[PDB]
């Protein structure tokens, strides 16, 4: 009962975006590609580099019309905070969505229960809201935003032609 | 819920490997690093991109101390007939797992329940049995070794070099 | 409880039948006399002489109206395969479902639940859908197709004749 | 579920053997092969060619070491009589269980509820009691005992060839 | 618990008649006496003292209004055979049960459910459905059938004139 | 499932005999053939004939060994009062059991529930407690006393002589 | 839960009174006072004292507009013989219930269930059928018509106009 | 489910007696006659007799060996307040029980759910621990000491001498 | 299952209220900004302040549209008798509820179940039914209507303009 | 059921106190008085007045033998960024609870579920580990330190010599 190739659980949480609060919920995500970029929480001492290669890439997310969501156990508020404090978050324009009661994190059976916090879990959802892409690693182990990308374009090469590549030769 | 950082639950299958079969269980993965390779099924004429590059870089991993399964739902009989087949499987030395119950591949919950097939997934496992590295994809959406080696490269430094950076 | 006189449950499995690839479900089976030869898995070391009777008899089938539907474990495509790979199995013109699912050997209670294969069993169902004879055998043990095909023609006479002594 | 490949389970019912009255149960099987012929009654107008194939065959599968139980839900009075009363019945020198109760029926699962009475099913049992051969058939539907005869003789083979292609 | 003054329940069973056979059911003994009398089956070598009793009598019950129905869990086959075997039985002009299901004599709760047959009880049914008299005794000793007679006439007097002395 | 040919329940009842009370139980009927005579009740109207004919038959039933038990659901002191008053039950020198609490009645499963009364039941039972012998009636319909002696003589005779009597001419 | 101040739970019982047999329901008890009168069972050797102080007090009752229902798990017929027999008893001129079911004596859970009869207990219903005033003993011990009496004559004092203080 | 011959649950109340509180328990009718007096509540309008008549026999019963517990839902706190401020109850010396939890008072099946509080009864208990009396009544209507006494004389008099004849 | 910020379960119990008794509902908490003030019990000799001190208080509340009930698991007839037996609860004009049954103060989730006394808290309710804030304490411990005071102007304050900013 | 009166559950907790991080447990408030400040979250636009009233009466509660723990369903991380970040948070002397699990949260029974928020609720935990006072508040509700400190001191008297009256 893996959540590849299912449908997307509804949700309502508040987020920061640019200088300004929002509200992000499931028909936000309506029509359009999304990533959803789950991570322990702010304010940790562990280098902030998987959130600086995203943010690097997000101008050329844009123009694939690839929308990007870091989510974590902590406020909006503190993200607003983390924003204004840190330095490379600093160049974080996406949306950073704030799961104070974890629902959005438990949508996607990804909780460190015992702990509290979100496990580093980067996921792909396609305009239908079916998640085609899912890429789960523990604390350290570093996870690629090229190699995100290249799923990407390669979701989106099947999605608008299916049924490609080789059959094998004899 | 949420798989990784969990002990791999216990197995017994029968396995292909190098002209012969072979059984592998949980008592076989203890004290090395073990990756399990989950694809659909033998004889899919969508081809073999993705396994057939993990062929490649078999030396690399097995000169590093880890541990190839490949596995899917078909036979180990299927398996070996696939192998003599295809000339992509030709190159492959490591074990080929078969699940027709399912049971190795319920304990990841990679199953396809309507269809009956595995999911394209792909598991990193410590010496100990914890899982520390997930990557499920879509079908026709491949999966990078090139990629899967880094997460191996990573995972052994944090490992021998813990509570650092 | 007795599984021969019932009526067959519904489903929806893929087959390959000389070359094509097709769907076939319990609305196929209607107005028809079909026969579903169960068996463990392909490409094994036991003789296929079972299936190479059946292939043998399947012209004389065919003409009194009765389809035959070989099923197994294994996929559809590994079926297409061991058609293609070897032997006298390659004779056969009938339908050769994939069941990975095993839902349409679990509709008929004929599953090795600790190995994930189905056991050797022959059916034979009415246009009705009602199940008239049943033949479940062992490892090793032979079916005759000769003495299925008595057992048809009885079924078929008694269904136009029902007052007989 | 299946009902091939299991221990056979315990009973105790009144039999009719050539004149005599005996009790059987599943201690007379220990260590021998057993053959369980159920059939729906006795006195019908349906003719006992089954059971007279079986009565003539039963020569041969005691030189291998075969035993042949018939089963069904009339008494075993009414066995002597039936035996005593008509026909090539009276051929039979192997044990005419008794089954009122139906709990020999029920233990492999072959009654009609509605009419009470026993389908025609053939079973076959090893010296262990593990089932190795089922055929079960509809009214009117014969059953050739040379083909069974053929199955017993494979069933003793395999069991003393463990591995055989 | 006391099944006497409770309306009979449904039933629906094949009986044997003057050398044919015979469907009978609930609605036949509706506006008529009616005597169910059971015992445990045919052909047992114990002899019909008290049932051929029941024979004799038959006209002076059929005259003064009162059907007879014998019953056991033999089948209505058995029970045609039994009456051309003996020479006591070939006297019954009445109607002979088979309860093969036991459900009707499940319905008297008149079933040795680890012999699975019935025991020896007579019933006297009215032509509404209520019992008014039971007779249950054990295996050896008989029933008087013209002690029956007088329960009969008894009963009919009690119905025709009720609340008296 | 008859209670023909079954081991009966034990009971504790109080039971009026000989001018003097007196309390019966399971463990006095062991090793002896007993007949316990259920009936509605005292004091009815309808004529007690039925207790008449087994009191003139006691004394034959005291020398095969049998004892009689009448058993109804009032008490044993209405039953002093029906011997002292009635004339026909003047002639009962036998045990009259008292069953106020339904529970002797209960265990032959013999209760008018609705009214609260037994029903006309005679068992037989023998001295391994086994009963051999059920004979049920309604209101107004007869029990002979000297059938019932002819199934206890029966009975006695397969006790101590079992497989008896004919087999069949063909 | 207490039985007091509840609506009594209908039935359906046979009686006797003064050599007449009578059947006898809830619909009875409607719009007057009823005092329902257990007992043990007839014919003991226990002195009938309790119902001999209700029966030459019945003329008091029957004044106040209430009836009076003796009742014990023996039938009706045993009540008739009874009531022939004894002197103490021949003076009851109210109704007698017989009870062989129990169901009225399971009503005000007031029964024996080892001995299988009805406990001692005296109850007094009003017009609307509301338990008012319950009394219940042991075995041997007296109960007083006189104060059974008196408790009457102080529920129709309140049924009639309540409080009032003191 | 009738309780009239049963051995009393054991308990751990409150109570005030005398010018100051004590705790009792099911320990102190370990022998002795204890009678358990039921009440709605203090400080209600309607006439404090029964209590009052009651406090006068009180005297007679401790000659007896009987121990009096009037019971009641409101706390021990409100009885000395209730003693205090009283006119025929200030003649109490017996312990008069409080019981908020209605733990005693569910004990006895004598509990008004609806309005959470008890209901007028009266129980004897004898030294066992059985009850041998039961007298439960409505609003308004009394329950005279003498009547009471008379029963725990007769309650005495058959445990003493059992088995008696007529 | 913390109960702050939730909508108060309905009720019907009687209550003292300045001379006289009066049966108050949820239906009476419809509009107006209801306080309920729970403690243990009646005729307790532990300080009668904060009932006496709100007393005080009182007339304040009343011009702000403010509903005083002080609730116990006594009844009313004891508030009664202790409001004419004190000193200082003799200043309390407001509701005084008796609540025998225990309902009111198991809806607010605040009885001893072991005692069967209600604790000592405080709650305070909004027109809506809403409640908005909450005090309990343990014996000895007071809480004084000052800071109660403050807390309903405050509670008046963002109801009235809600959405502050800092 | 009331939660005043009852011992602490266990727990686990991560905590920032003065430039520096410490594990904090059950075992820290034993032989100790406690008291967990809980609040909705960090970084709110909210004014952080009651924090600062708790921060300048630190002092006093030392003195007096008690801790003081902020908790909140925000990280310790969070909570050491928001003192170097706030005036009125860079005077905070006490421990600073993180709770992303909720587990201490859960076990006082102040959680807002659907915000998977804290509730803004104070306790008092004496030495034994008992809570004595409780007191909860809505959003934007102010929560007096000064009034919380006479809570302290007033349940300080009684844990030393109980009773007493007045």
């Amino acid at each position: 009962m893996s959540l590849i190739n299912t449908k997307i659980k509804p949700f309502k949480n508040q987020a920061f975006k640019n200088g300004e609060f929002i509200e992000i919920t499931e028909k936000d995500t309506e029509g359009r590609w999304s990533v959803f970029f789950f991570y322990p929480a702010d304010f940790t001492f562990v280098c902030p580099t998987e959130l600086g290669d995203v943010a690097d890439h997000y101008e050329e997310l844009q123009k694939l019309g690839v929308d990007v969501y870091a989510v974590s156990t902590d406020t909006h508020f503190t993200h607003k905070a983390w924003h204004s404090s840190s330095e490379t978050i600093a160049k974080i324009k996406y949306a950073m969505i704030g799961d104070p009661t974890g629902a959005l994190t438990r949508n996607f059976d990804n909780m460190r229960e015992d702990e509290g916090l979100a496990d580093r879990a980067t996921f792909v959802v396609d305009p239908q809201g079916i998640i085609q892409a899912i890429e789960v690693t523990a604390e350290g182990i570093g996870r690629d935003a090229s190699d995100l990308l290249r799923k990407i374009k390669a979701a989106q090469y099947v999605a608008s032609h299916p049924g490609e590549v080789c059959p094998a030769k004899w």
